[PDB]
């Protein structure tokens, strides 16, 4: 029972929000993310008690997931687009951190950052 809770989706008191910007985080970015051949092992919190990875959340403190990523933007959970880049990039380092060059989910997380990237330098506002 190694798993942690999840990150939290919403809060009651953390000031929420939707700007033009948190708009093009989900319809755009986490939309193209999310529906790329490698998103599935992303999709939801790392599962180190079905994957038998009882260290990760020893290595790992700062989960994250795009499953969480989603549902903070569909919450409004979010003030800012900053927050949710935060969370996308804790999202791949943890990935680079924990696992080691060549594994097969570092080359899927290299993959999606690309094309996150890629997205991220269309970001509105401008
Ligand atoms: C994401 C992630 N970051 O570190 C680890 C370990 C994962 C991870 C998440 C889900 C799965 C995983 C790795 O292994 C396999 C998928 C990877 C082999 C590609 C699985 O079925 N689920």
């Amino acid at each position: 029972g190694s798993n942690p809770p999840p990150p939290e989706t919403s809060n009651p008191n953390k000031p929420k929000r939707q700007t033009n910007q948190l708009q093009y985080l989900l319809r755009v970015v986490l939309k193209t993310l999310w529906k790329h051949q490698f998103a599935w092992p992303f999709q939801q919190p790392v599962d180190a008690v079905k994957l038998n990875l009882p260290d990760y959340y020893k290595i790992i403190k700062t989960p994250m997931d795009m499953g969480t990523i989603k549902k903070r933007l569909e919450n409004n959970y979010y003030w800012n687009a900053q927050e949710c880049i935060q969370d996308f990039n804790t999202m791949f380092t943890n990935c680079y951190i924990y696992n080691k060059p060549g594994d097969d989910i570092v080359l899927m997380a290299e993959a999606l950052e690309k094309l996150f990237l890629q997205k991220i330098n269309e970001l509105p506002t401008e």
